[PDB]
């Protein structure tokens, strides 16, 4: 389940978070034990079906912040761009 | 089969937004479309069950999402919403 992210969206999120992002990759596990962080920040993911996480991101400043998929808190992906617009 | 996921939910009127759908999709072939209120998009499998589309300009409302394969609808419909910005 360690890989590279193919995609997620939206790419961005208001300062106040709480937007749904789907992050799509090698996730295969079954344990519902994955989570995503956002600047460090984390929150939980759900495997929708295989290669689909699914989380809701948390509040943060407005700024670009590093976006990364995590198993038992141990990081599994690249880091990938997530922007929190003024909006 | 059916729609398991889709984000975001909402675009403006401009349209122009990337929205990733996801579900049963395996198909190997490159032709896959997503409709919006009938309007009809191409869709890019990004890897099997992901679907990536670029939604089409639309008038503020609600509005149908629909996945098709060879120009036939192989899904349920969604809601999407394009919201007056």
């Amino acid at each position: 389940s360690s890989g590279m992210v193919t995609d997620y969206s939206p790419e961005w999120s208001y300062p106040e978070g709480g937007v749904k992002v789907l992050i799509t990759g090698p996730w295969q596990e079954a344990s519902n034990n994955y989570s995503c962080l956002f600047d460090q920040i984390s929150v939980p993911a759900s495997l929708i079906q295989p290669g689909v996480l699914r989380c809701y991101c948390p509040a943060h400043d407005t700024g670009l912040v590093t976006l990364q998929v995590a198993f038992n808190n141990q990081i599994i992906s690249n880091s990938v761009v997530f922007e929190y617009k003024s909006g």
